């Protein structure tokens, strides 16, 4: 599989969500670039159907990981690349402790020279003053890794881990994230050894932007594989 060699530079990237939670409805949209060579994004999101409805940091899993950085000794463990241009699709169940469930169901592929990550967001079961649809969660999103491994018998690899949102009182609230990913197309995909994906972010605002919205900037970077003496020749 040559789709690594689709991420060399910087990749414009498009998001859309459409979500119902709780029958509160809303779309969001997301441009910016990924530049996998550091890890990087930069996105900015709108809620083009005006106040989002949850706190954004509940969504900054389900808004790219085919542009996290691989080091060298790692490149045949990145499933994500592997499957490009095609793409793959990412299905999510995030169950938020003594609260509600979000399930994603996502597309990430090439549309063009743009990567699109599409996705459908359906979340049940929320208190409606929780700390989601009562928007109590700090607009900030902590370091985390998360462990991935093979997914044989579906031919992709999946992922558990647990998000901790800070609740404005200074409890946290716990998401607990159960992941798939599963090649769209009929090519080769490369199958990684179990590592994991570590992750920061840094959310802001545009102060010109009058928009319900996220300013985001993430860095991905795998790690967690013996890098040993003879891959140094």
């Amino acid at each position: 599989s040559k789709g690594e060699e689709l991420f060399t530079g910087v990749v414009p990237i498009l998001v859309e969500l459409d979500g119902d939670v709780n029958g509160h409805k809303f779309s969001v949209r997301g441009e910016g670039e990924g530049d996998a060579t550091n890890g990087k994004l930069t996105l900015k999101f709108i809620c083009t159907t005006g106040k989002l409805p949850v706190p954004w940091p509940t969504l900054v899993t389900t808004l790219v990981l085919c542009f996290a950085r691989y080091p060298d000794h790692m490149k045949q463990h990145d499933f994500f690349k592997s499957a490009m241009p095609e793409g793959y699709v990412q299905e999510r169940t995030i169950s938020f402790k003594d609260d509600g469930y979000y399930k994603t169901r996502a597309e990430v592929k090439f549309e063009g020279d743009t990567l699109v990550n599409r996705i459908e967001l359906k979340g049940i079961d929320f208190k409606e003053d929780g700390n989601i649809l009562g928007h109590k969660l700090e607009y900030n999103f902590n370091s985390h890794n998360a462990y991935i491994t093979a997914d044989k018998q579906k031919n992709g690899i999946k992922s558990n881990f647990k998000i901790r949102h800070n609740v404005e009182d200074g409890s946290v609230q716990l998401a607990d994230h159960y992941q798939q990913n599963t090649p769209i197309g009929d090519g080769p995909v490369l199958l990684p050894d179990n590592h994991y994906l570590s992750t920061q972010c840094a959310l802001s605002k545009d102060p010109n932007e009058k928009r319900d919205h996220m300013v985001l900037l993430e860095f991905v970077t795998a790690a967690g594989i013996t890098l040993g003496m003879d891959e140094l020749y």
